[PDB]
RNA sequence: GGGCGUUAAGUUGCAGGGUAUAGACCCGAAACCCGGUGAUCUAGCCAUGGGCAGGUUGAAGGUUGGGUAACACUAACUGG
């Protein structure tokens, strides 16, 4: 992912713009980086090497939701109505 | 010597018997060829119009909500 998307990211999600390593930090970049590969595998059909990362990526993107979502109910409802996701 | 002849009158008309060529005592074929008439029946094709009451099952597809990182998949409705 590219550092002016990542840096992006932890300003609009983070507090400092520099923790960098927050739930919802780590899940934005997760959810940004499986949007991008979306195209990628729109086209690409034989690339499960490649579609195993986006595989563990979505694993650690649900783990983190999980914790979020047993931690602080609240902001796990926030993060996922600004990200769109269902659930 | 032997074969063919010599030694001995035919021809022209009429009538008739017979033969040949023509259809040839008479009727009767299936069939061949040439020139014409027929697609108002029927076979096919083309152009232009019309007709198929009523009662049935419910395909593809299309929204809705879930089900997937999402395509798939799946429930109802609609669709005809
Ligand atoms: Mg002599
Ligand atoms: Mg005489
Ligand atoms: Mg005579
Ligand atoms: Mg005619
Ligand atoms: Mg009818």
């Amino acid at each position: 992912l590219s550092t002016e998307a990542t840096a992006k990211i932890v300003s609009e999600f983070g507090r400092d713009a520099n923790d960098t390593g927050s739930t919802e930090v780590q899940v934005a970049l997760l959810t940004a980086q499986i949007n991008h590969l979306q195209g990628h595998f729109a086209e690409h059909k034989k690339d499960h090497h490649s579609r195993r990362g986006l595989l563990r990526m979505v694993s650690q993107r649900r783990k983190l939701l999980d914790y979020l979502k047993r931690k602080d109910v609240a902001r796990y409802t926030q993060l996922i109505e600004r990200l769109g996701l269902r659930r």
